[PDB]
């Protein structure tokens, strides 16, 4: 059954909560965001009204088929009225269509549900900053000390500088990015502004891509792989031998390749700083492992909870065992305490 933080108190709403076959009760059902994780169990076979942002609906029209009438797509930064509720969407700064929900109770209660985020200080001075919010539904995925991690521009500005300087030294060589889902497109993109090219992809990903609103997408994209010397692939096929194999298939084209796996957090993290990341090479191929993260890190998650003082925490991210529970119980009342909330 349909987990408590996934319920929004005193309506029939819920969020993300679509593996479960009929809620009893809910009337509407919201999505945050296109991850498969949130959206598990929606298919063309759904007859429910799922509320989503604009992007978030073009994808589920044209890529799980969901039928028409069911998408209710709301703008963003805009007070809407959702079976008797007042509700605003706002940007995570997640992925393409990713939103956080303000729910205005009847009873005068205000929720702000977060989806999938990276808390950052613009969110300070939204339309979250004009009231008080009593509950706190959010993504702790990255909740311990540990995960840091450089900023979306320190990993693109290294990413850009890396690229131009091997493909410069070789007019020969392919760039190639690796890629699961939407999100973290900005790494491809700017690599391929810098070389002068556009990306090539395989036509499910460029139908992905159509649906984002991303301004002069048509400049930018391409299928024919031929004309263009970045390239978006499989995550699973970033490796030496899914590399030599795609390089033997460009038919001599390219004799050198430049791959970068967009990944998390992983251990290198607590020593390495962006500038002194070098890549795993073997022969003509080289791999660069590149933190590019669309989570808050522990710090800006701290700063924006700090900020935010709400009266209590409903985590939404790893919550499925009691030591991992506890332990970010232990934060949020350290937090608490600093702040005087
Ligand atoms: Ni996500």
């Amino acid at each position: 059954t349909c987990p408590f933080y996934k319920k929004i108190p005193g309506t029939g709403f819920t969020v993300d909560a679509f593996q479960y076959g009929v809620v009893e009760g809910c009337t509407a059902y919201f999505l945050t965001h296109f991850h498969s994780d949130h959206y598990a169990g929606l298919s063309k076979h759904f007859t429910f009204p799922v509320y989503c942002s604009e992007i978030t609906g073009n994808l589920l029209k044209n890529k799980l088929h969901v039928q028409e009438q069911y998408i209710h797509p709301l703008p963003l930064d805009t007070e809407c009225i959702v079976n008797g509720v007042k509700v605003v969407l706002l940007d995570a700064n997640h992925c393409p269509g990713a939103v956080m929900i303000l729910f205005y109770l009847p009873n005068g209660t205000v929720i702000l549900h977060t989806g999938d985020f990276r808390a950052d200080p613009s969110m300070e001075r939204s339309l979250l900053a004009d009231q008080k919010v009593h509950m706190l539904y959010l993504d702790t995925t990255y909740c311990s000390p540990e995960y840091t991690f450089p900023s979306q521009q320190e990993v693109i500005r290294f990413a850009i500088n890396t690229a131009f300087e091997a493909v410069t030294l070789n007019p020969h060589a392919l760039v190639v990015c690796g890629t699961y889902s939407i999100g973290k497109e900005k790494v491809f993109l700017a690599i391929a502004d810098v070389l002068g090219s556009k990306v090539g992809m395989s036509q499910e990903k460029y139908k992905t891509l159509q649906c984002l609103n991303i301004p002069e997408i048509n400049s930018l994209i391409t299928t024919d792989m031929c004309s263009s010397l970045v390239h978006l692939l499989p995550m699973m096929q970033i490796n030496f031998k899914g590399l030599q194999s795609h390089l033997k298939k460009c038919g001599g084209k390219y004799n050198q390749i430049l791959a970068f796996r967009p990944t998390g957090w992983t251990h290198s993290n607590k020593f390495t700083r962006i500038a002194d990341v070098i890549p795993q090479t073997k022969g003509n191929i080289s791999i660069y492992g590149i933190p590019y993260s669309e989570h808050s890190s522990y710090l800006e998650m701290k700063r924006f909870v700090q900020w935010l003082k709400p009266q209590k925490i409903i985590p939404t991210v790893n919550v499925g065992t009691w030591k991992s529970r506890s332990t970010m119980e232990k934060y949020f009342r350290e937090w608490k305490l600093e702040a005087g909330y």
